């Protein structure tokens, strides 16, 4: 350091950055047209009335949920798989993969959009859980995702066929714990080569401790609105921040990086097959 974003682009290009572990949050799925939670006016916690919310936190509380399954099951119709599409913040995680640099991408966002842009589910944490499976509420069982799909666009609340539960689809309630696969943080932080931090600050643990466990050469590259969270509370001197719209700053990497018509032809492929 004092790196630039054209440094980190080199050393990619190397390939001396190997096992890149990204993280990511609500940030990059703006462009989507899925506004963070938090967004006044546009935001899920500000709609109670379309959602027919009692107060925004009930919609994952577990509690509410099951004196009333009807408001989550309304987002769930809203986020399941092939309502929104991804962009190229998600494309360009996908050619990390393609391209075999990614070591684990650790995700806060419950759109599933990394997995629709063709990440495998073995290179994601989806931390706060997700739409493509869902488990029975009562006996535990679990069902693919698609197995209650005719439910869900319906407006019926699928039932268990062994003990007739509610099938709720795996998104973690607050309260409980994150999934099992959250802890594969434990092998895969000390072992990335470089951090990459997208549409998000990583202000609330236990993600926030994870900017720091990383080894002290590895750069952290944040490309996000601010400079903010803990980054910023606490630089290192190999950490690079590009600031502003997260589109622009993951085209302009993308560029550095020489894969424009690399990206240009996978969004062709996939927006095809979408
Ligand atoms: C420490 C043990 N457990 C925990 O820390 C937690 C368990 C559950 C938690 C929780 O917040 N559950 C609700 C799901 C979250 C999904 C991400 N989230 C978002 N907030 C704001 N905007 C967005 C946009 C999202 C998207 N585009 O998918 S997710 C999200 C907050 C609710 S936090
Ligand atoms: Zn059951």
């Amino acid at each position: 350091g004092k790196l630039s974003l054209q440094d980190v682009a080199e050393l990619i290009r190397a390939r001396a950055c190997q096992r890149v572990v990204v993280m990511v949050g609500a940030g990059i799925s703006t462009p989507s047209g899925i506004p963070d939670f938090r967004s006044p006016g546009s935001g899920l916690y500000s709609n109670l009335q379309q959602y027919d919310l009692p107060y925004p936190e009930a919609i994952f509380e577990l509690p509410f949920f099951f004196h009333n399954p009807k408001p989550f099951f309304t987002l769930a119709k809203e986020l399941y798989p092939g309502n929104y599409k991804p962009n190229v913040t998600h494309y360009f995680l996908r050619l990390l993969h393609d391209k075999g640099l990614l070591l684990r991408l650790y995700t806060q966002n419950i759109d599933g959009l990394e997995r629709v842009s063709g990440i495998p589910a073995s290179k994601l944490v989806e931390a706060h859980g997700t739409f493509a499976s869902a488990t029975c509420t009562v006996c535990q069982r679990p069902f693919p995702g698609e197995d209650i799909r005719a439910d869900v666009m319906a407006d019926r609340v699928p039932r268990c066929p062994v003990c007739t539960g509610v099938v709720k689809p795996d998104i973690v309630f607050f309260g409980e714990p994150l999934p099992q696969r959250f802890l594969l943080h434990v092998v895969d932080f000390p072992m990335a080569d470089l951090l990459l931090i997208l549409g998000t600050s990583l202000e609330v643990e236990p993600f926030a401790s994870l900017t720091e466990a990383v080894r002290s050469s590895v750069p952290r590259l944040l490309i996000n609105r601010d400079l903010v969270g803990p980054l910023a509370w606490h630089p290192r001197s190999r950490d690079v921040a590009q600031l502003g719209d997260v589109v622009h700053g993951v085209e302009s990497l993308v560029e550095l990086l020489g894969w424009t018509e690399e990206m240009r032809d996978l969004v062709q492929r996939e927006t095809g097959k979408l």
